[PDB]
């Protein structure tokens, strides 16, 4: 697959199985999505970005299943607004971003 | 150029001849710069990020030198704790994202 950019690269992925719709985002170390509920085994974190800090819930070993490919990954949860892949998860998935 | 994502794809450029270090991020609709000073002739905006909302001085047409490459692009100054190039440049500059 290629993303040409002139749109959002908005994906769907399942998230232990439950479909979410995720931005593939290159400006984020890490990944953050929101209405998904992984348990009791977390380490709190927070995150900053434009407009402030939220607090999220750090999980490991999470599976991923995006763009045909089914990755084990790093993912937070917490009140963002939008659904976001980062860099750990895309470079797992062998994604590039090129000029 | 290629970014393969196991770093930050941060870069140098310059924005009306000011240097500042940039983040290319797929995840950004438009590029939001701090600290930078580009005058009085802007317009507000309203944007948010995943804390929430700022208010950005807009300011079109302006001359952008990155990756060795020279751009006219709507640049947005306000308050995000990482200077990003959004969609609206990397299109600009003809940058995708690939698998
Ligand atoms: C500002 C960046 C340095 C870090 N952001 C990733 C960006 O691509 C971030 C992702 C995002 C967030 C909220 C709504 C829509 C998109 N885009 C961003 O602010 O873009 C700004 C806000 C506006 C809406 C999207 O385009 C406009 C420009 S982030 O704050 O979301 C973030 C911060 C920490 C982590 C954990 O590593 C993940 C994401
Ligand atoms: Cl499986
Ligand atoms: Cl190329
Ligand atoms: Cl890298
Ligand atoms: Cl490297
Ligand atoms: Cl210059
Ligand atoms: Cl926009
Ligand atoms: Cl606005
Ligand atoms: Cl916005
Ligand atoms: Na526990
Ligand atoms: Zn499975
Ligand atoms: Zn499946
Ligand atoms: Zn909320
Ligand atoms: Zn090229
Ligand atoms: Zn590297
Ligand atoms: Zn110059
Ligand atoms: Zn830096
Ligand atoms: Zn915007
Ligand atoms: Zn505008």
């Amino acid at each position: 697959p290629q993303f040409s950019l002139w749109k959002r690269p908005v994906v769907t992925a399942y998230i232990e199985g439950q479909p979410v719709e995720v931005l593939l985002d290159t400006g984020a170390d890490d990944s953050i999505v929101a209405g998904i509920e992984l348990g009791n085994n977390y380490s709190p974190k927070i995150v900053g970005g434009i407009g402030g800090f939220i607090n999220t819930k750090e999980y490991k070993n999470v599976e991923i299943e995006v763009l045909n490919k089914k990755v084990r990954a790093t993912i937070m949860t917490g009140d963002t607004p939008i659904n976001i892949f980062g860099r750990n998860i895309l470079t797992a998935l062998g994604m590039s971003l090129n000029l």
